[PDB]
């Protein structure tokens, strides 16, 4: 369970810049890729969300570990995210997807869910094409309720994918996730970076 | 004489990443740069804020114009300026440092004004160190009212910079302020930021 049941709490006795850091881009009407569990929180989120958003030009949130160390105490789960400027941005968004990481060392896999149903299902569709393990969320992780901040966007649904350690970890160069390693990214990465924008311009090309 | 009253007015009239986006990268707890006016609304405080930023760690707050032209119609008075982020951005920042552009072709000159006397002299004093052409502002620019953005710090004490066109142009080589060309700063542009980064590392060594 998380430490801070909140981001206030978490605010309150965490020091900015130290232990965590926020980055904003709001650049687009429509669509918004974000992380609450960016940086060292969920490795790999952040480079993913960067990526996504140089090939869409969708807005961006990151809400970022930074501590070398033990990030996990900076986890507020997503039903009870509230950082005011994520919950601002959000709401000034038709539609948003979020990137998370979630622990399984021995398969890649990827968990969609959220409300937003025909993006979940495209967002699964164009993964696979890519040969990228990818299925609709079930027993977990599959973000149907109103809390879950992905679903706070304008148009009350939105796409929540839950990547797993060993699928972030096959991102990088190596398979090494340290933050030294970062930049260096694979042929997955990319793959997986242009299937969620092949998938959102569908979807915006359906619509 | 802005074409908006507020932000709101302007956000419910223009589109975002066309007409103007907004940047945040919350990673200080006491000191904030930022613009209201940067991108094409007064050009080359978007430039200056990167490069202050990247050598203080200090944390970002960007209100840019996008479009080719015209950008003069997105100018919303400091005095007038709410938009949310920026407001939140403030409230939790002990100090905060405004960066403006006022026309003037013929003359570089800096106005520096705020109710953060202290840091306004700092300011002026490594300015003109560094042989740049800085004054504290007493005919216009003054920034005591407390409304103005800058003074909406946690302290209620900020520090405006009112920077010539003259002097932003500058910046850029050849003189050249056009957008393709804000890359190429000059050695005048690294100068004015150190100086900027001097004075706030001499501010908090007091306290
Ligand atoms: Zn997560
Ligand atoms: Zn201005």
């Amino acid at each position: 369970t998380d430490t801070y049941p909140n981001i206030e709490a978490l605010e309150n006795a965490e020091t900015v810049g130290v232990a965590y850091n926020i980055e904003v881009k709001r650049q687009n009407p429509s669509m918004i890729y974000f992380s609450p569990h960016a940086g060292g929180i969920e490795v790999g989120t952040t480079e993913l969300i960067y990526r996504v958003v140089e090939l869409t030009g969708g807005s961006l949130y990151l809400f970022q570990g930074l501590l070398p160390s033990g990030n996990s105490r900076l986890h507020v789960t997503s039903t009870h995210f509230d950082e005011p400027m994520a919950v601002c941005m959000l709401s000034k968004h038709t539609d948003a997807v979020s990137f998370h990481g979630y622990k399984d060392d021995y398969n890649k896999n990827t968990l969609v869910g959220g409300l937003n149903t025909e993006l979940r299902n495209l967002i699964v569709s164009k993964l696979n094409s890519k040969g990228i393990a990818a299925e609709v969320a079930t027993d977990r992780f599959t973000a149907t309720d109103p809390d879950n901040i992905v679903n706070r966007c304008a148009s009350g649904k939105g796409v929540q994918l839950e990547i797993s350690s060993a699928q972030r970890r096959a991102f990088f160069q190596n398979n090494d996730w340290s933050k030294a390693n970062r930049g260096n990214v694979t042929q997955e990465f990319l793959d997986y970076a242009e299937a969620i924008k092949e998938a959102e311009a569908e979807y915006y090309g359906l619509e």
